[PDB]
């Protein structure tokens, strides 16, 4: 009768709360899906180890199509976890599928994991100051997306960071880079001519948040858009205007150059 | 030889990630404050017993002022955890604790927790929707803070929603209900006479998260202004402009009113 939907973290099999995983281990089955997010410091195996149940990967057409007739009727007589990247809900749909959940009889209850979203404090950015959030996508055939450049410029211009989220092919496995992304949006700012997004526009860059070695590096476009981060997923953002405080953690921990102590503040 | 900011979650003890009880278990010393947020599911014994060591909690001015005198010191020969409510680095200071650690040539990590932050997602509203963030905090004397009220309008007229942090006296025992939060609110109204927060403006409230039961409601501050949404901690929520989808969440699982359904493109 209970459908728990439970947070896999950031990174690795660890990153689940301790709450999900003695949870999910009282389910009589456990579902996850990997095509909204992908966990890369861990795989499959290993998460189901860590579980001690197997778990039954579903797909986006799994899911969004006929989640009540995979899921739901296991739910009705038994105890249903769903495990899924990140924090349950958080940039995804699934929030619908607590309404199949109710219309099917179903009761479900929310287990939350850490998210990007918070995650990115590490940067020492404050959080209040985020504005509207948004994806980088890959440019594709006759389709060239720029809508993440007008947020950037709508939140900066009210003073406001933007946490950007880069392209991923769940399926494919294929991460874009920062370094990507950072060309991309040169590009667009070579179309647009807005003056948002430069060689000398300052950009903090967080790969493998979860991890306890995250890359936290922070500096101005023509000096990072070559350099290596490592492994993915990369996560991009574009400060506004800095406070004291968050610039001086840029530069005291993520290797900041000082000038953006009196170019950025 | 090194320092562990560990996030301990949402509500209880359990809502620690595995990375972060794996961790706190080998740490020879642990400290631990209880005044950026409100652990309503837990007591100080529970998380010990969890973690089997002892803990000894510190005060906002042990921490602003000496931690590097109490906490520092002992990471300097041992490993150290620090452990805070939710996520470390969300809605605090903290942050700067690591410039400390830094100086004092200590080496620090830092490991995520659910967060408030991306919790809300639990509301059905879109995490990248969400512009400023602010903090309704208690008037004291003659001193009326209202700054918040401007992050509200700046982010309505952008459509966006806004995450209102309420306020916490720890050491009094004082965490602000979404009520309180709400009579605030028209209070600045009747002041500024902006037309941002009215008894017609729509909100969104989300008590005890992290809990199974949390208390998710969405109306009209009107008739929600007087509504018991249970024990603290509370946060409030001012959405923009609803998408159809966000709506029909409200309505089926956070008791709105039906008619936000038909929402005026
Ligand atoms: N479990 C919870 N449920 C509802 N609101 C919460 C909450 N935890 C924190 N809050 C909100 O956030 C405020 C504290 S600000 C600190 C947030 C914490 N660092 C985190 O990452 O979650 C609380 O006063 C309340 O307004
Ligand atoms: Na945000």
């Amino acid at each position: 009768m209970v459908l728990y939907f439970i947070g896999l973290g950031l990174y690795d099999e660890r990153d689940i709360t301790v709450k999900g995983l003695e949870i999910a281990k009282k389910c009589d089955y456990v579902f996850a899906e990997f095509y909204t997010s992908l966990m890369a410091g861990t795989t499959l195996g290993r998460i189901q180890k860590l579980i001690g149940k197997e778990i039954r990967v579903l797909s986006r057409e799994d899911v969004e199509l006929n989640f009540e007739n995979i899921v739901l009727p296991l739910a009705k007589e038994n105890d249903v976890a769903f495990l899924t990247p990140g924090d349950p809900l958080v940039a995804t749909t699934h929030a619908e599928l607590r309404i199949r959940a109710k219309r099917a009889g179903v009761e479900s209850y929310v287990i939350h994991a850490p998210s990007i979203y918070s995650a990115v404090g590490i940067t020492g950015l404050m959080i209040y100051k985020f504005g509207k959030s948004a994806t980088v996508a890959y440019p594709e055939g006759n389709w060239f997306p720029t809508s993440y450049y007008d947020v950037i410029k709508e939140n900066a211009e009210r003073g406001l960071h933007t946490l950007l989220f880069l392209d991923i092919k769940a399926e494919k496995r294929m991460y874009m880079t920062a370094n990507e992304a950072m060309e991309l949006l040169l590009k667009v700012e070579d179309m647009k001519k807005g003056g948002v997004f430069t060689d000398d526009t300052l950009v903090v860059v967080l790969a493998r948040a979860g991890s306890l070695n995250p890359t936290i590096r922070a500096g101005y476009v023509k000096d990072l858009i070559r350099e290596d981060f490592g492994d993915p997923p990369h996560i991009l953002i574009v400060p506004g205007k800095l406070h004291i405080v968050e610039a001086e953690y840029l530069v005291e921990i993520a290797g900041a150059p000082r000038e953006i102590l009196r170019v950025n503040v």
